[PDB]
């Protein structure tokens, strides 16, 4: 006998947008997977690439779960009412442009899902973009302030073609995508920051 | 009898901008109709266009109804005070730029109307743009987080000149526009999201 | 005797920035006139132009009035503290960049004056810009959501210098400016929306014989 | 004997940012002085300059005064918690861009000092910019809505080096900067609006 | 004992973001160090550069400390909840483009750390950029409204590779980075303003 309104209110009433949902005291496991949608502006001279991708972000806050037996099992919730991982693109050279409604999806089991479409410039290896082997641009995305003990990242290795959602009208094509997990520490501080290194192998389509 | 100040006050009193106005347990009937007003920047090599259209969006929210017997049966309300469908252009390469005041129109029966002027850039086939056959750019629009069970999108099929309000000073011209109802799915979830496929057909206005 | 501090306070109470001050059942009369200040990037190929102009907007909101007997009859108030017409440029291709402070002038008789300096890009006939007759760019401005029964727009046309405030350093010169009242009923709905057509006639300077 | 916290706490308890601090009924003596920091862009053909400057602005608001005989007599406050003069550049062709933190300095005696660094484009005389005598670009800054009786603008004309803080790396050089006062009346209304006409005599750098 | 929610809750219970936390009556010690990431745009004619760096900002705020005996001694906190130094690059010709989540790291002892990746444009010496000895662009950063007796800025001599995080895909390379502590007094007031001067010696790459 619970409607979507009741569900939302319960989330607001128990969620803390500025507090990380640390269960017991292990880190919060965040899953991050990108699905390239397009590759626009490209410069082999400056090694800069403009790209659009759907950043599928998933985690969980069990303090928000309800009984979906006779109630909706999911609801969209403004991300501002929810705690969202402070993910950041380490080699980005421009703020991310969120092209889609900043709405998240909360599941009755406490699972939270946020998958916005983002356009952002990157500084990566662009050389070879016009060769057969193409170029390989690596994008590192992970928490900015939360280290491993508090946040952990892992690619969603679920099956899905590299360019499953890639634009056909794009001047380029995706050869292969490989989302690996990686760590990043600094000469100052001990704790390491987990990230996902996404390698996008793409090249310029040549007319026959 | 109550006036505008009362109605508006009451609307703001009962509007839940973050909760989908699901009457009973059926999707919200959102009708979408794009009205191309101009076609600016256009590139055939990168398949990219900059368009200005009026996104006529329509839906109902019974919770906002009231007796208009002896009072205004229509008022302008800030879309921030209302729940608004979370639409997105699945093939947009730039966030939508609302060029007009973000005001919606509310009718006593609960029929909400919002139609803003939006300039945006999409990724689409532009080939032939400089021919008599012209180019056909297809733009899909639908909810981003709400599937068919939560939201339905049907093109407000209004038989009208596809260029009824299209600038005459544009370097291009419309041959014909068609808006079909549609949907998409992904490799993660069974739920399908309804959209609208506005197929634009235009070519550069030859200089004769 | 009340001061400006009070006048403002009392105004923030009776003011409803989201409620159009209709008089009984009389549409709100809003006067709109542009005072062109400059003409920048003029692309005769895309029929696009960047214009800077002061938009003098007037209207009355009795619910704002007060006793100017022993108090100032005029004060400057933030536009968010009161209702403001949802004017728009129907043929604008860029958002209206407001260059000046967004404050309006309020008179104890409820008369409201708002005159912002705006930088904006429109789509219009730019052809002929480099000819003796020049080009004639028409800008259509009106309420976006309030139709004729709610908002009535009329240009405060009066024998004035069309280029009175136009920049002398501009690459262009104003041949003539005319503001006409118009109306548009969309083939969807009955209500007719009022607007003002400002036809700007201008050309490049330093032309040949 | 109060402290920073008290001084601020009290400011918001008395400050009215929307109310001009008119003592009795004499206008607010606001002083404006520009300190040109750079000249980034200049168009000889279209008569437009893009410049950077520090806008030293001073006025008084005794309703914010406090006894600093046993506490600081100066504190930095966000201009958002204070009333501020509604100055504008009558010949500005782009909205002002404040590069520095929007903070003012309030002295225990009610004196207020706000000096932001600004990047802005103006329409002015560029002719002669490439000659030994240089060009003269006048910039008129005054209140946008408060006529002479409410606001008065007077430049603090003293002995200061015109290009004292001017960047040595700019492509131009300051020849002289005279800051005169002026009154601007309108063919609409009787009262005039006091303004300050800053004359920036500069030329392009080009020695032997 | 307490959770992260308790920590933050209390932080916002005693934090005065608009008040400088001057321990006793002495200036706040703000440590500032730049960690260069990239050198994008460069114009030797206009003497302007586009730089991306991590501004490692550090200071202490005793009004936020708490017991971490059986609780965490660190949390990520939105900077909107803390007081933050009003730092500003003097020769910056564009406002800072914060590319990362605006979160600060606070320790149980009141230590605060904020390291935002920033993309910004400066007016400095670009001459020789294309020579072997490269160019030396000096960047000056310090408080904007707080003088030496309120805020003191000093570069953490944390020796390390100057191009430790510098992108290897940049068109340029770092030859040397030196960060000296300096001071500046303006012909307005006797109070001096501390700042750090970061000299970045770089050049365009190439092949031997
Ligand atoms: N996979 C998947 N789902 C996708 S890809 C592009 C849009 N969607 C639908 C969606 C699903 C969930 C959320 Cl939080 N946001 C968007
Ligand atoms: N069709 C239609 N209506 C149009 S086209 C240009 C202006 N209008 C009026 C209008 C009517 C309703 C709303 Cl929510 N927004 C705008
Ligand atoms: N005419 C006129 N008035 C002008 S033109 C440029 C500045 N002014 C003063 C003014 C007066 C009132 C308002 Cl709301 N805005 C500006
Ligand atoms: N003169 C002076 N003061 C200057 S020039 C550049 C920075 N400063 C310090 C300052 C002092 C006070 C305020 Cl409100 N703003 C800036
Ligand atoms: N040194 C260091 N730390 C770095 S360099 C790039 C990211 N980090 C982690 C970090 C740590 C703390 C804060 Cl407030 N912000 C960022």
């Amino acid at each position: 006998a619970a409607d979507r309104a009741d569900i939302l209110y319960n989330i607001r009433q128990t969620s803390r947008p500025d507090v990380i949902p640390t269960q017991r005291d292990r880190p919060v496991a965040v899953s991050v997977s990108l699905k390239f949608i397009n590759i626009l502006e490209v410069n082999e001279i400056t090694n800069e690439v403009d790209v659009v991708f759907w950043q599928r972000t998933t985690w969980s806050d069990r303090t928000l779960a309800w009984d979906s037996s006779h109630s909706p099992d999911q609801v969209s919730v403004p991300i501002s009412s929810l705690w969202v991982p402070d993910l950041a693109a380490y080699n980005a050279i421009s703020k991310p442009e969120v092209l889609t409604p900043q709405l998240a999806r909360v599941v009755s089991d406490g699972e939270v899902l946020y998958m916005p479409s983002i356009r952002q410039r990157f500084s990566c290896d662009v050389s070879g973009v016009d060769t057969e082997s193409g170029a390989t641009c690596r994008i590192k995305i992970g928490s900015w302030t939360h280290h491993s003990r508090e946040i952990s990242v892992d690619p969603t290795t679920e099956n899905s073609d590299d360019s499953e959602y890639f634009s056909q009208y794009s001047r380029f094509e995706i050869l292969d995508v490989t989302q690996k997990k990686n760590s990043v520490t600094y000469s100052c501080c001990p704790e390491a920051y987990e990230d996902v290194e996404v390698s996008l192998n793409f090249r310029k389509k040549g007319r026959s």
